[PDB]
């Protein structure tokens, strides 16, 4: 797997972000996680967390897994990194996202993310409180 350049266009919610990728505006849906919608408990906190990581990042990168790269709504499916920190891992570790939507050719970071989620659970943090 490799990391590719991208730039922030704008933060959307806890697991969606608008980026410029190969010079094209594009909605990215984070692989392997689910954040609450904004209108649900921990949604605003998840939005705020993601926003902070991406807006304060000097460098954003996009990393596709080996399976499909666009979903049925035309969103990009990637892991997102902000100055080398994976956004999915930070959210899950904070208990603002669940490991979710784990499909077959697109699950390289599943174990890593489940570890993060185990700690958040043991802390009874946010979603797990
Ligand atoms: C994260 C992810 C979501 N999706 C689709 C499945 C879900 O479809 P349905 O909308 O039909 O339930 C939807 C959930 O995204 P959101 O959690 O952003 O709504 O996005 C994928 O197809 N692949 C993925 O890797
Ligand atoms: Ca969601």
């Amino acid at each position: 797997l490799h990391k590719e350049p991208a730039t922030l266009i704008k933060a959307i919610d806890g697991d969606t972000v608008k980026l410029m990728y190969k010079g094209q505006p594009m909605t990215f849906r984070l692989l392997l996680v689910d954040t609450p919608e904004f209108n649900e408990k921990y949604g605003p906190e998840a939005s705020a967390f993601d926003k902070k990581m991406v807006e304060n990042a000097k460098k954003i990168e996009v990393e596709f897994d080996k399976g499909q790269r666009t979903d049925k709504y035309g969103r990009g499916l990637a892991y997102i990194y902000a100055d080398g920190k994976m956004v999915e891992e930070a959210l899950v570790r904070q208990g603002l996202a669940k490991v979710a939507y784990v499909y077959k050719g697109n699950n390289t970071h599943e174990q890593l993310l489940r570890k993060a989620e185990a700690q958040a659970k043991k802390e009874k943090l946010n979603i797990w409180s």
